[PDB]
């Protein structure tokens, strides 16, 4: 398939046709909505923390293309290393390591103007999307997409079928350490002796006011794709996992600590063995 390409100047799901909207069937505070990405005709990639651990398949509804209709969910695949309770002993009340999950749909999606797959790292789709030679390796795709730099990226927020594109910078050069250490401003992580325990090698970091004023995520953006845009093609590099400031509830707090208001995303280059295995029959051509 031709991944990560728009399919006229339309709006919302015409501009971001890989976006998926997730709703928690029995909602509570902190457990209302999530986002996801269409990655193949049968699969939506999201965050594991969006589901109940028991009876995952009946814990959410998912929609694509801004449709009212919910898609039938056949199976939910959690990354095997995901465990929100895994570091309670270290004073880490919620641990978001490996916070990725795949929704297998019962019915094949039909791609159209409002439903299209986004490109995934270390696939032939991404080689073609980036107009790269057939000798391209996974490591070369990583150098092209995640150089040791502040990386221009974007994520999308949803409200009543309206999508808002937000430009952010991934701190992957000399700001990476500072970005990660700002996990300590997250309520509930402020007393962890060693903050590297909360921010593992699975994470990319955005947010703050340098080099630009990055918008922050809200809980409801959880599971949405963190995207790199090159020459009219969109490549997913991350899954939105967790934030330091919920700017949907707490714009007071971002204004108090704007230099440290970070967002954390699961790096898809760090879960490739799991992606490649679960998606091996989806014709994506993993390297
Ligand atoms: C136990 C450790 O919890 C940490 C990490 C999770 N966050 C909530 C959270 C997500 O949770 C999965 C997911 C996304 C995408 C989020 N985007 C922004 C916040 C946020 C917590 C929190 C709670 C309240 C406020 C506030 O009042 O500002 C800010 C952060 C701190």
């Amino acid at each position: 398939s031709l991944c990560g390409m728009v399919w006229r100047k339309g709006t919302d799901y015409h501009k971001q046709p890989w976006q998926a909207k997730i709703s928690v069937i029995r909602p509570s505070k902190g457990h209302e909505s999530c986002m996801g990405a269409v990655v193949s005709e049968y699969f939506v990639l999201t965050a594991a923390h969006c589901f109940t651990v028991d009876d995952k398949e009946h814990s959410i509804k998912v929609s694509v293309g801004g449709e009212k209709r919910d898609l039938e969910i056949e199976v939910v695949l959690f990354h095997p290393n995901y465990n929100i309770n895994g570091k309670k002993e270290a004073g880490i009340p919620e641990f978001y390591d490996y916070d990725v999950a795949l929704i297998k749909l019962k019915n094949k999606l039909k791609y159209g103007q409002t439903i299209r797959p986004i490109c995934l790292p270390c696939t032939e789709g991404t080689t073609r999307a980036l107009r790269l030679p057939p000798t391209t390796t996974c490591q070369q795709q990583k150098e092209e997409l995640l150089p040791a730099q502040d990386i221009k990226a974007l994520f999308v927020s949803e409200e009543e079928k309206k999508l808002t594109r937000k430009e952010v910078y991934i701190k992957n050069g000399d700001k990476k350490g500072s970005c990660e250490r700002d996990a300590q401003y997250a309520p509930g992580y402020d007393k962890v002796k060693d903050i590297s325990e909360v921010v593992t090698p699975r994470f990319l970091c955005t947010g703050g006011v340098s080099p630009y004023a990055d918008p922050n995520t809200c809980r409801g953006d959880s599971g949405g794709p963190l995207i790199v845009h090159k020459r009219s093609r969109f490549i997913q590099v991350g899954v939105i996992s967790w934030g330091v400031v919920d700017v949907c509830k707490n714009q007071k707090r971002q204004k108090q600590v704007p230099a440290h208001a970070r967002d954390f995303h699961i790096n898809l280059f760090q879960v490739l063995p799991w992606l490649k295995e679960k998606l091996q029959d989806e014709d994506l051509g993993f390297l």
